[PDB]
């Protein structure tokens, strides 16, 4: 599968840009774009062999973890750390069978009976997303937790939480330019700090972000979305035209209107 | 004034097309624009010296008319003939005092009783828009009809058709690069043609889309516009994006939101 390398170690706003625009690149194929922003390959239909890509990551300790992402959705689905992958629980056959074209040469695949929703993971990880801090130096420790998972060294409520941080790092960042700016000015500054309410508020209206703009009326919404701003005030969005600085990426809900 | 010529003698798309360049580059001044479209200036607190821009148009029969445009909505004022110039009614005495400064070296100035706007001009004309033809040669005539009312060559009807004319090709097709691309295929193939519904509804709604577009919640519209196709049929417009390409200018309605 297409296999994308990035590394903590020295990392920079370039090099985690670079790796974010090369996330994007294989996720997308050009295909289908809709007010300027790319759709995401539709599921039914899309050949196993397309349907992943794998993110490669090293950290300062010279440790390697390889996560697999979904192309449909650009979520985490499975890694490998080694003689061991895990799988998240898949929620549907269809997913059960895919998942068994990735890491077929590891000795010791596992399956969680969780799956990889954020809940699931804050009640796992006995925290909240508004809690978890975001950074270079977390993403570098959910590195090795992740790997030393295998032998021991990372009890669930660590794996949880470096779940997390791996997810808003890779995925929402590629979702969103709005998270990777997040991303890059936490790592300019080599700040580390939870997401505010205008992160956490993206993240879970993703999906309905992209329907409301797959199924506008010309870009005009039906009905309005709610968001927030950093403070915390809501505001409305009533058409695609602002979120198009905001949403890199749609996942598909339906074909494009004549 | 900005004074910008054109002639009708060997137009072709280009002549044309730069015509109609130059007349959007004198009516904006760049600072105002809403969703990529162009708003022309607003009348309150503009200068005398900076409301009208002059066009100086000519034909094969070697003949020459100057028509003052309004700046704030590039509508026909008032005309130059040689020695004499006719004015509109002026609807307001704001405007009956801006057009004194207007050719005033011409010995004659005239003002008629009846305004500018279609439908007076259509009764005037004993005829529709939907019957009258446009493109270079209607043109080249209305330049001729325009300057030989001097002199009693021109009676009123032919005026009112010649006002007509005038105005959908310069006025218009400046408001509009889909009424201005219209022309332009009739100059491509020679061809002289009526306009058909989609030119005619989008005469009639210039100033209602103004407003539309400039009061929306973010492109979308509260209340739709239904414009017309060639055929007749009737479509509604939800956003400002597919106008995009269809608008060329506004009319100032309201000062631009935070
Ligand atoms: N495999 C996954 N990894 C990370 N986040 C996910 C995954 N699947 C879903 N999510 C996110 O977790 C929340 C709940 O997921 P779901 O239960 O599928 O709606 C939503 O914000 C999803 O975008
Ligand atoms: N001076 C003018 N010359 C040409 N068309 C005009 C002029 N003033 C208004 N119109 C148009 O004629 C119609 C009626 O004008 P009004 O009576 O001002 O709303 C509308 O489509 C206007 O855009």
């Amino acid at each position: 599968y297409p296999i994308i390398n990035f590394t903590t170690a020295g990392a920079t706003v370039q090099s985690y840009t670079n790796f974010i625009r090369a996330v994007r690149g294989r996720l997308t194929t050009g295909a289908d774009v809709r007010h300027e922003i790319p759709v995401l390959p539709n599921r039914v239909g899309l050949p196993i062999n397309q349907r992943f890509i794998l993110v490669e990551l090293s950290n300062h300790a010279e440790l390697s973890v390889t996560l697999a992402l979904d192309v449909t959705n650009a979520y985490v689905v499975g890694y490998r750390a080694g003689n061991s992958a895990y799988f998240f629980h898949p929620d549907n056959q269809e997913d059960a069978e895919a998942i068994t074209h990735l890491f077929t040469d590891v000795q010791n695949r596992y399956t969680f009976a969780f799956g990889g929703n954020y809940d699931r993971l804050e009640q796992l990880a006995g925290n909240l997303r508004e809690n978890i801090e975001l950074g270079n130096g977390p993403l570098e420790e959910a590195i090795s937790a992740l790997y030393y998972y295998s032998t021991g060294g990372t009890q669930l409520p660590t794996l949880a939480r470096s779940f997390i941080i791996c997810i808003q790092m890779i995925s929402e960042a590629a979702h969103f330019q709005y998270i990777e700016g997040e991303m890059r000015t936490r790592i300019r500054y080599n700040r580390r700090s939870a997401p505010d309410p205008s992160v956490i508020t993206l993240e879970n209206s993703w999906g309905r972000l992209s329907t409301a703009i797959q199924e506008s009326n010309q870009g005009a919404f039906a009905s309005p979305i709610q968001l927030q701003r950093r403070n915390g005030s809501k505001f409305s969005v009533y058409d695609v035209s602002i979120l198009i600085p905001i949403i890199a990426l749609m996942v598909y809900r339906c074909a494009p209107p004549p």
